[PDB]
């Protein structure tokens, strides 16, 4: 399997090796922001993070996940449209080559120059690769960063990418405080969709927060010295590790906000 995101091997061919690419609750998605609806049976989101333990940071060779230990309820979401507790695992990022695009979700339309994804499992399937066999297996927290002022919060993630570079690279990352990572509120948009790459499983709820976060430009760039390749190999700068936005088909994206 040999995905990714060049001319050869990007979006526009996973469906080969990946029929559900075309499938009917698939994401990325645009969000038009004049179609989604208030809906006001939505609980009051929770996203309890004071006890989380990250682990490791790795270089998969598409993004960077920053790995939480899972073992117990340590970090949850809960509330919102979701029934029932979802641990944390990881999160990432996608980004772009330029500040003009890297989001995976689109709102009217408009790239953000990354996305972050807060990926969490539902804990009434026990392990996460049960929990995507499942509808409502994952939980995929989605926060948009836009170039301004740096965030504080994100310094010790940029200063750790030059140690995994390439491919297969990992280091410790004991200690860090995803709550450093969020916005002021937490208004969101919320509908049924995928994984957004190999497999594309059909099984997060996603919940993408209206207020983006802000980064420096120093910041995102140093994103973009990463590389997709392993160690001795050519070196490809991972950059625009995004999936463009898929259709929309029977569903409805709902508001927590008025
Ligand atoms: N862009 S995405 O839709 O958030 C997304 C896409 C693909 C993903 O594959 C994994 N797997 C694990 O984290 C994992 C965790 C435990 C064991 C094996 C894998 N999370 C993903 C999130
Ligand atoms: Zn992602």
């Amino acid at each position: 399997h040999h995905w990714g995101y060049g001319k050869h091997n990007g979006p526009e061919h996973w469906h080969k090796d990946f029929p559900i690419a075309k499938g009917e609750r698939q994401s990325p998605v645009d969000i038009d922001t004049h179609t989604a609806k208030y809906d006001p049976s939505l609980k009051p989101l929770s996203v309890s993070y004071d006890q989380a333990t990250s682990l490791r940071i790795l270089n998969n060779g598409h993004a960077f996940n920053v790995e939480f230990d899972d073992s117990q309820d340590k970090a949850v979401l809960k509330g919102g449209p979701l029934d029932g507790t979802y641990r944390l695992i990881q999160f990432h990022f996608h980004w772009g080559s330029l500040d003009g695009q890297g989001s995976e979700h689109t709102v009217d339309k408009k790239k953000y120059a990354a996305e972050l994804h807060l990926v969490h499992w539902n804990t009434k399937y026990g392990d996460f690769g049960k929990a995507v066999q499942q509808p409502d297996g994952l939980a995929v927290l989605g926060i948009f960063l836009k170039v301004g002022s740096a965030k504080p919060g994100l310094q010790k993630v940029v200063d750790v990418l030059d140690s995994i570079k390439t491919k297969g690279k990992s280091a410790d990352f004991t200690n860090f405080d995803p709550r450093g990572l969020l916005p002021e509120s937490l208004d969101y948009w919320t509908y049924p969709g995928s994984l957004t790459t190999p497999p594309l499983l059909e099984c997060v709820t996603w919940i993408v927060l209206k207020e983006p976060i802000s980064v420096s430009s120093e910041q995102v760039l140093k994103f973009r010295k990463l590389n997709f390749n392993g160690e001795g190999e050519p070196e490809e700068l991972m950059v625009d590790n995004w999936r463009p936005a898929q259709p929309l088909k029977n569903r409805q994206i709902k508001a927590s906000f008025k």
